[PDB]
């Protein structure tokens, strides 16, 4: 009977989603936890820091996204429920400030 539950991307290979409400749900769940959507994009989604910014700010509809364009949105959809519980516990140790002298 009920057999999957975490809802792997194979559901979304066929069916459509509201990419605007998806990015919304994601942005909220991240904000509710003080997660920088940048580092989420970098690690979880796997995307460049500006590419994911443009994504979450001004997505395209599912109908525009090809399979390679849906990949980050799929990982977004999963992460909502799935949380992708590999591993947590490491910030990016590093920083810089400007200098001129």
């Amino acid at each position: 009977g009920s057999s999957g539950s975490s809802g792997q991307y194979e559901l979304y290979m066929y069916r459509e989603v509201d990419t605007l409400e998806l990015t919304r749900q994601v942005k909220e769940k991240l904000a509710k936890n003080g997660i920088c959507q940048r580092i989420f994009g970098e690690k979880v989604l796997g995307l460049s820091q500006g590419s994911v910014s443009d994504m979450l700010s001004r997505p395209k509809p599912w109908s525009k996204l090809t399979q390679k364009g849906r990949e980050p949105f799929i990982r977004m959809q999963l992460w909502l429920s799935d949380q992708l519980g590999q591993a947590v516990g490491q910030q990016p140790g590093a920083s810089s400030g400007p200098s001129s002298g």
